[PDB]
C-alpha cells in the first residue's frame, strides 16, 4: 500500500483542496482498489511553498500544490506570472492548456518532478493599509512580495519597495509596521484573515498565479504505466473541476469583501494604463537575458 502526503499552502476550503478530496484522491483510491492513499496537507502542514517544491525533488514529500517557486532553479517555469501575459481567467485557462504549457511542464522533469496539471490559484489584487488609486501613490509603499524574485523586480517597477519573505511571516509583518500591504488573488486573501487587517483592496490583476499538481518523480518512477493512467483520469478532473469551482468561488469572494469592510478600488483606465506601461520594462529584459522568451512569449500569444 502506497502512501503519497500531498502538501500545500491554501486553505481546506480553497476550491483546489476541495476538488483535491472530491476529484483527485478519490478517483484514485477508489479506481486503484486502495492500492494508493492520497493524503492531504493543507495550510503549510508539511512546510511552506518553498519547502513543498524541495520535498517534491527529493521524494521525501510524494506529491503537493505549489506555484512557480521552481523559477529560481530554471526560469523559464515562472513565465505564467509575467505581467498582464492573460486577459482574463479564460484566457489563462486556454493557455495553460495548450501545447507550450504542457511542453514546458515536462521540462520539470529534469528536476525531479511530474507536472499532472494546471490549476488556478488567480489574479493577483494588491491588499493595502494605504488607499492607491494612481500610479504615484506607490511612492513609499512597502509590500511584501513572494519567494521570487520576478515579484520584487515587479514591485521595484511599479516603484514600490519590497520585501520577499515567506508567506507565513505576512501576517506579524503588518502588525510590526514592516510593510503597508501583499499581494495575492482574492482568495487567498479571505481564506488567510488577510481581509481582517488589510482595509483596501486594489484590483490591480497584475499578474496571474497558477497552483501547479504535481507528483515526486520518484514516486512517480514506481508507479506501473496503468496505474498512472488512472492518476492522469484524475488529474485530469481534479483540472477541470477546480478550474469550474475556482471562477465560480472567486466571483463569491469578492462579493464577500465588498461587504465586510473592505474597500476595493478598482483602477482607473490611467491607473491600469499606468501600471501596465511601467511593467514593460520587465520584458525588456527577460528579452535580453533569456534566449526562449521571444519564442515562448510568441508561442502563448498564438494559444490566445
Ligand atoms: O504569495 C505567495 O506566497 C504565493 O502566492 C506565491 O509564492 C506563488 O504561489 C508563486 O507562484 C509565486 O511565484
Amino acid at each position: 500500500k502506497t502512501i503519497i502526503k500531498l502538501g500545500h499552502y491554501n486553505s481546506d476550503i480553497h476550491p483546489s483542496h476541495i476538488a483535491l478530496q472530491e476529484y483527485f484522491k478519490k478517483t484514485i483510491e477508489n479506481e486503484t482498489n486502495h492500492k494508493y492513499e492520497i493524503r492531504l496537507y493543507p495550510n503549510n502542514q508539511l512546510g511552506g511553498e518553498d519547502q513543498i517544491v524541495n520535498g517534491l525533488r527529493n521524494g521525501t514529500i510524494e506529491a503537493g500544490i505549489t506555484g512557480l517557486l521552481l523559477q529560481n532553479v530554471d526560469p523559464i517555469f515562472g513565465v505564467w506570472e509575467w505581467p498582464y501575459l492573460f486577459k482574463d481567467n479564460q484566457e489563462a485557462k486556454k493557455v495553460l492548456e495548450s501545447p507550450i504549457a504542457n511542453k514546458i511542464g515536462q521540462k520539470m522533469e529534469k528536476y525531479g518532478i511530474k507536472l499532472l496539471a494546471y490549476g488556478m490559484n488567480g489574479f493577483r489584487v494588491i491588499s493595502s493599509n494605504k488607499k492607491l488609486e494612481k500610479f504615484d501613490d506607490f511612492k513609499g509603499l512597502r509590500l511584501r512580495v513572494p519567494l521570487n524574485s520576478l515579484f520584487v523586480d515587479w514591485a521595484k517597477a511599479m516603484n514600490i519597495n519590497p520585501q520577499s519573505m515567506p508567506l507565513s511571516e505576512v501576517f506579524t509583518a503588518l502588525e510590526q509596521k514592516v510593510i503597508d500591504g501583499q499581494e495575492n488573488p482574492y482568495m487567498l486573501i479571505k481564506d488567510s484573515g488577510l481581509y481582517e487587517v488589510q482595509k483596501y483592496i486594489i484590483q490591480s490583476n497584475h499578474i496571474f498565479s497558477p497552483g501547479l499538481l504535481q507528483i515526486s518523480l520518484k514516486t512517480w518512477n514506481k508507479i506501473p504505466k496503468e496505474d498512472q493512467i488512472i492518476f492522469e483520469k484524475a488529474a485530469k478532473l481534479y483540472q477541470e473541476k477546480e478550474w469550474e469551482l475556482a471562477i465560480k468561488t472567486e466571483l463569491e469572494v469578492k462579493d464577500y469583501l465588498a461587504k465586510h469592510g473592505n474597500e476595493i478600488i478598482v483602477p482607473s483606465e490611467a491607473f491600469k494604463n499606468d501600471m501596465v506601461n511601467a511593467s514593460k520594462v520587465l520584458y525588456d529584459s527577460f528579452y535580453k537575458k533569456y534566449d526562449w522568451a521571444k519564442d515562448v512569449v510568441q508561442k502563448i500569444n498564438e494559444a490566445k
